[PDB]
């Protein structure tokens, strides 16, 4: 388990690559792989829809397994559920969405839960539809995380930018 291979080192403990992180996860085979989740636990698009689809809607079932006791959760939480084929565990993380106002303060909140972990398979959060600057949620994360962290990255034009700016 953690085979992880090619990857550029940015910081002592973040690395990055152009990859898809679900091939990554059936490749590496990690410990924990992080999902980047919405207060619902609900995985209809973006990496939750992809990895989701990857346990053949296992980690949606056990999803809505976790929400009938605890409801919702909240801006800058988590929660550790199985990983299924992926990974031994999956950490959903939920990022401030600026859309809706949300505070893009919390989103240090969300990184921190990273560090309750040794090493994760991660992608970037609070970028996409949660609309922040996915430049800005990189400082985050090698300002907050102190484990080893291992960056999923598929866009190679995003790449690019990210390593000409962290290299």
């Amino acid at each position: 388990v953690n085979s992880f291979s090619g990857y550029l080192k940015l910081t002592d403990n973040v690395y990055i690559k152009n990859a898809d992180i679900v091939e990554e996860a059936k490749k590496v085979k990690p410990t924990v792989v992080v999902n980047a989740a919405n207060v619902y636990l609900k995985h209809g698009g973006g990496v939750a829809g992809a990895l989701n689809k990857a346990t053949n809607n296992a980690m949606q079932v056990e999803s809505d397994d976790y929400i009938a006791t605890n409801g919702p959760l909240k801006v800058g939480g988590s929660c550790v559920l199985s990983g299924h084929n992926l990974a031994k565990h999956c950490l959903h993380v939920v990022g401030p969405n600026v859309n809706k106002g949300e505070d893009i303060q919390l989103l240090k909140s969300a990184y921190e839960n990273f560090n309750q972990h040794e090493v994760l398979l991660a992608p970037l959060l609070s970028a996409g539809i949660f609309g922040a600057d996915p430049i800005h949620s990189l400082r985050v994360c090698v300002d907050t995380v102190r484990t080893n962290v291992y960056l999923a990255v598929f866009d190679k034009n995003l790449y690019d930018k990210l390593v000409s700016s962290f290299l």
